[PDB]
């Protein structure tokens, strides 16, 4: 199910090269195949989407990678390096995550994600 969302959703699609539901602890409830975000990285995330002002200053990281803030409110908060880039989005229970690389419109990616949440949203998460 989580692993569905991941792997079909969003990784299937081909608008993300990899992505991860984590939940509102930062905790992940399911990953790509490889991908891994870090339970300390995950819940600064989750904070962002409260306090924007961490994450303004310094950006996020992500699976080692770091990223600068593009965009950050009550439910979003997307990332860019270069051609590469991580859109985040929030649910009432969890956080999507999905990052595109060179080969990906940035916002071929934030519909894709974007999609998900307003799918899990009406489904109570």
């Amino acid at each position: 199910s989580w692993q569905t969302y991941v792997d079909t959703n969003l990784v299937g699609t081909g608008a993300v090269t990899q992505a991860a539901i984590i939940g509102h602890d930062g905790n992940t409830w399911a990953t790509s195949a490889g991908f891994a975000v870090s339970p300390a990285n995950g819940a600064a995330l989750a904070n962002a989407f409260k306090d924007a002002t961490a994450i303004r200053s310094n950006g996020f990281e992500l699976a080692g990678t770091r990223y600068v803030t593009i965009r950050a409110d009550d439910r979003s908060v997307y990332g860019k390096k270069g051609s590469a880039g991580v859109i985040t989005v929030k649910t009432s229970k969890a956080i999507l995550i999905g990052v595109y690389n060179e080969k990906i419109q940035p916002g071929t990616a934030a519909n894709v994600v974007e999609k998900l949440a307003d799918y899990l949203i009406g489904q109570g998460f």
